[PDB]
């Protein structure tokens, strides 16, 4: 009675003179999306790339959840023939 | 000169009568974290289950990255010991 579905996100993570730079891809159906995050660390946490790291993942699925959110629009106002907008 | 990173979300998403839920789980360093989203169909796009689906892995996504903020300001407070917060 249940239809189950198995999706991935790739991510690439990019550390460089305390600037990392995350990129979350996502593939499915007729749609792709990358979501970009960045994360610049300061003397404070300098010694800390993991902070840098998953900072800057975070703020890429984010992005790419709100990308992803907009993919929704669009398709749910194909079927509608109704402009709409997803807040979340 | 670059350290280069690739990690990856895991997103199991079930269809049942018209409810989809997505769960997005992400493994790292001494973390773990899943998100979680829902997309009910209603009459006007029941015949579409592409939509629930993205919508509800667009929640998760969102869902993630937002605990995975929440996990960073811990980092940071650990290492400044200084409360913080992160909104973006």
């Amino acid at each position: 009675d249940h239809v189950l579905q198995h999706w991935t996100v790739d991510i690439s993570i990019d550390e460089h003179e305390g600037l990392t730079r995350a990129k979350a891809r996502l593939r499915w159906r007729e749609k792709e999306l990358v979501g970009v995050g960045l994360a610049r660390l300061n003397p404070a946490d300098r010694n800390v790339p993991e902070i840098g790291d998953e900072l800057s993942v975070a703020r890429a699925l984010s992005d790419l959840g709100k990308r992803m959110l907009k993919v929704s629009t669009h398709d749910i106002e194909a079927v509608t023939h109704q402009p709409a907008r997803l807040l979340y």
